[PDB]
């Protein structure tokens, strides 16, 4: 088991064909969770599954730069439940990050900081037990 909030680096940046892997176990009662791909103090990607939002279950992307958040992308689909375990991948393609949940797709998030190599660092934080964090090249 490892502890949250888990920083994982991410060596050279990102690059297309990068499958990075989340386990963890959602935990009861929870409010939030966080995937933050940091570019230094920005925030490339943030992927914020929150699970009372106006009691409302929502997924919301964006990026912050020069600490100030952009335009919220917001997706409705909502795979996670609380106490149950959980899958997120993150696939690097050449335009969009893609996330997949337990094997079925949810989302793309087109590129807004495009120093892709300057991605080095992926945040995990929320209310989760992390079981692994790891990368691979497919
Ligand atoms: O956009 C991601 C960040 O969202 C804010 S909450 C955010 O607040 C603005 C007002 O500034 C609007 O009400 C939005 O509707 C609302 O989502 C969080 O505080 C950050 O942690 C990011 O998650
Ligand atoms: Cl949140
Ligand atoms: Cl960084
Ligand atoms: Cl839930
Ligand atoms: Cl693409
Ligand atoms: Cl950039």
């Amino acid at each position: 088991p490892l502890i949250v909030p888990y920083n994982l680096p991410l060596p050279g940046g990102v690059v297309p064909r990068m499958l990075i892997t989340i386990l963890g176990t959602v935990k009861p009662n929870a409010n939030r969770i966080a995937l933050d791909f940091q570019r230094g103090n920005d925030v490339a990607f943030h992927f914020n599954p929150r699970f009372n939002e106006n009691n409302r279950r929502v997924i919301v992307c964006n990026t912050k730069l020069d600490n100030n958040w952009g335009r919220e992308e917001r997706q409705s689909v909502f795979p996670f439940e609380s106490g149950k375990p959980f899958k997120i991948q993150v696939l690097v393609e050449p335009d969009h990050f893609k996330v997949a949940v337990n094997d079925a797709h949810l989302l793309q998030y087109n590129h807004r900081v495009k120093k892709l190599n300057e991605i080095s660092k992926l945040g995990i934080s929320g209310d989760i037990d992390l079981t692994s964090a790891s990368y691979t090249m497919i």
